């Protein structure tokens, strides 16, 4: 009936936010000192605050080490160091920055940050004028979304240093006592459900179990990560704290007694709490055992988006 | 006093066309079978008429035995076939594409579009929709200007199948046949030869021109260090390109290097005189005047032709 490959192209009315991969292949083509200056004026504009409980991880004793002999070094120094992130240069900072998870990678530039406004960094240098190109990249990121805008930043992030590593705790599930249950008009597929219930309290034992074996998830603007072990892993380095907050949904028939459902609504990332909520679809292919045999989550082009459920 | 990654910011108010590797990345968004029809259409629908002797039997020799593979299989074998190509599956065929160059791959695919009309490779299906996403993309290519269309067209081609193949002998242009380059505004000869030996396809002379760790940047790609990798570049990418500088600016740097930018057209033998394509070269030359760096760039617009500040 389905393969994976095939799976990728339903509900494909789906608009979803290309201008964000676009724009970080932009940002690709700047060099190092344009990046950094960049990024460090789009944070500005962001006008959204990371959490304190986000700001106090305890991932980032992975990075004490490396993060105190960056302070420690001369401007002229750090400023290399920061270059050679951006430049993917092959040095032992950028190696050690390439075994780290995302959510340290960004911890890090976040103290940086940090540093540079209390002068214990090299800042963006007080006369510093973007590049032509640079400007343009800028002001098309003033222009999005503000979920768009912290993807396209964290997706510059993660791609810097060195090309693959750190082993991180995984949350503990919430108790069933402590749960609460998503609602949405026009869904009442148990499977569909259950994904976003178990993904709210962090319960990836259980969620994994909703797969088929040969049954695949695509992140956004990623390709298919196929069976079960490859997904599970996923889960516990890159799922964890997450708020699903679905809204609409539609469900119709597939072929060979496969079901299709598209969700859409709001996501809310730990790095922001209620701050930025991301306007996202769900496109399930459901086998006919009511397990999922494919599930994409895509970024959505616009709040339009969120209405868009015609098969 | 300079490296590389210090030289790539020379003349740093170019403008560059980076709406090309944006609509690369929305084009890599879309599954394999919107992407053939997308091209499909893309490539029906210019108004540019491709020659291949652009391509030389000891380069399609090598895609032979899998174009003669190809057109003994079933329609759905191709499409299969096809569709492992764009979505960069490890297959036989998939790696054996990985392996070529660039005109090679794009002779390929030349082959599999006039048997597609011919009815001899499976068509794209009759009536297909093009998914949302990938109509906007079909829409934003053909807004853009045909230099610029092109260079999407074969990025998208060339970053197709699983990531060698041993590239033939070019021969450079007999001396009596060769034409010299006038730039206005610039007379000094390295850049002059550089010039000269890319339109003659002498690049082992030319290779002699840079540093022993001198860069080329090619568009939208990270520079390409030391002459073994320059040199290597030069025959699987550069063979019969028509370079057509018209204008130029020098300025001294720091350390007695010299920095150099200039504009003008590029017609790729794929095209010939029907598409010329607007670039800058920006050099940054030694005290001794070899090339360290040079970077070659698409241009936003016509615009950026005129737009030669020191
Ligand atoms: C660098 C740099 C600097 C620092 C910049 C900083 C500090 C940037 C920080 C950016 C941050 C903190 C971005 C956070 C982004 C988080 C995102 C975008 C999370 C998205 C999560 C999603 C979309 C979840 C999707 C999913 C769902 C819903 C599923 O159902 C399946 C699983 C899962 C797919 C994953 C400084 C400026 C100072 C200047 C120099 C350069
Ligand atoms: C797939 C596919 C199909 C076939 C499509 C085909 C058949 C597409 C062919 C497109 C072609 C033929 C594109 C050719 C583009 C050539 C370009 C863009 C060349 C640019 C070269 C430049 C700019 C040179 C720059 C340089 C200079 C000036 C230097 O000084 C240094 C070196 C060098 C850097 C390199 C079919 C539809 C049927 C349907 C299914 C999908």
């Amino acid at each position: 009936s389905f393969t994976v490959d095939s799976a990728r192209g339903i509900f494909p009315n789906t608009l979803t936010a290309d201008v964000v991969p676009a724009t970080i292949a932009r940002f690709n083509q700047l060099n190092a000192e344009d990046q950094l200056a960049l990024i460090w004026f789009a944070y500005l504009e962001m006008g959204k605050t990371i959490t304190v409980a986000a700001l106090g991880a305890a991932n980032m004793q992975f990075a004490e080490i490396t993060m105190n002999q960056i302070r420690q070094m001369s401007f002229q120094e750090q400023t290399q160091v920061m270059c050679d992130l951006a430049n993917r240069t092959d040095t032992p900072i950028s190696r050690a920055y390439g075994s780290w998870t995302a959510n340290i990678k960004l911890g890090f530039w976040y103290q940086l940050g940090e540093w540079m406004a209390q002068g214990i960094v090299a800042p963006i240098p007080s006369g510093y004028k973007l590049s032509a190109n640079a400007a343009s990249v800028l002001q098309a990121i003033q222009g999005l979304e503000s979920g768009q805008q912290i993807t396209v930043l964290r997706n510059c992030v993660v791609d810097m240093g060195f090309d693959t590593r750190v082993s991180e705790p995984v949350v503990v599930p919430r108790d069933m006592a402590q749960r609460t249950q998503v609602t949405i008009e026009g869904i009442d597929n148990p499977t569909v459900l259950n994904y976003m219930n178990n993904m709210n309290a962090n319960d990836f034992e259980v969620l994994i179990e909703l797969f088929t074996p040969d049954g695949a998830l695509q992140p956004p603007f990623q390709k298919p990560i196929v069976g079960k072990d490859a997904v599970l892993r996923f889960f516990r380095e890159e799922c964890q704290n997450l708020k699903l907050i679905p809204e609409r949904g539609v469900t119709e028939p597939a072929d060979g007694g496969y079901t299709q459902i598209k969700v859409t609504g709001k996501v809310q990332t730990p790095w922001f709490g209620a701050g930025v909520g991301m306007n996202m679809a769900w496109r399930f292919l459901l086998s006919p055992e009511n397990k999922i045999f494919f599930v994409a989550i895509d970024l959505l082009a616009s709040p339009k988006e969120l209405l868009n459920l015609v098969r």
